[PDB]
């Protein structure tokens, strides 16, 4: 069971960032998302349009997929996307991640019916 | 089972125009901190200062906890605290807080051995 002390520094302790810590969306989303559970995901992209215009990719360009699959489809525009890349100095379970913005043509694989982005896939 | 269209969304949406403002930090860090989990915690502060300096304030002057607890100290200097308050438009699950950032003394209870920060009791 978490210690009381541990929880307070949970609940309440940021000594290591402020709000003013733009660099550190990554860091916070990553975990916010799960996805620094058991190990840190070393690269991961969060999309900034609508769920909708994500969603309309699926209707868009039939591009081959990084992994030879044929569900991938790329953005007809670029999309404002948050780019988190592992640092180097970053050891589990301390996630550490450099946040890039980006402004790119995304790649996701489309599936499902109706058809919508399962993976991303790349941005180009 | 999570579905693969809701852990693209997961993974990968982050909608708005403005992912890593200063405004967005309680949203990140409550989320983050697991303080959105089943139900949104409707006040939650967190201290920008070292572990060292948060601790001290077991050893600084007493004040009865705003429960009746007598276990609280306030600090004798004020710290650099950010305050996360659920808006009017927040529900879970879409918990929505806004950020807002003072310098305060802080009053929190102390225990265990040895004696450190188990509550945020206030700021002042
Ligand atoms: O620009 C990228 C590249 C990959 N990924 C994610 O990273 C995972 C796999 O990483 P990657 O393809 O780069 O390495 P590999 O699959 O060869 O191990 C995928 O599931 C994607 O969710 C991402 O979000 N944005
Ligand atoms: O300035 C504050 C006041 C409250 N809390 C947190 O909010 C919880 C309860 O809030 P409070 O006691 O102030 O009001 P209540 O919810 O009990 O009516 C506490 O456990 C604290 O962790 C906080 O972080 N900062």
């Amino acid at each position: 069971k978490e210690s009381a002390a541990a929880k307070f520094e949970r609940q309440h302790m940021d000594s290591g960032n402020s709000p003013s810590s733009s660099s550190n969306y990554c860091n916070l989303m990553m975990c916010c998302r799960k996805m620094t559970q058991g190990k840190c995901k070393p690269v991961n992209t969060f999309v900034h349009e609508s769920l909708a215009d994500v969603k309309a990719v699926c209707s868009q360009k039939k591009v081959t997929c990084k992994n030879g699959q044929t569900n991938c489809y790329q953005s007809k525009s670029t999309m404002r996307i948050t780019d988190c890349r592992e640092t180097g100095s970053s050891k589990y379970p301390n996630c550490a991640y450099k946040t890039t913005q980006v402004e790119k043509h995304i790649i996701v694989a489309c599936g499902g019916k109706p058809s919508v982005p399962v993976h991303f896939d790349a941005s180009v």
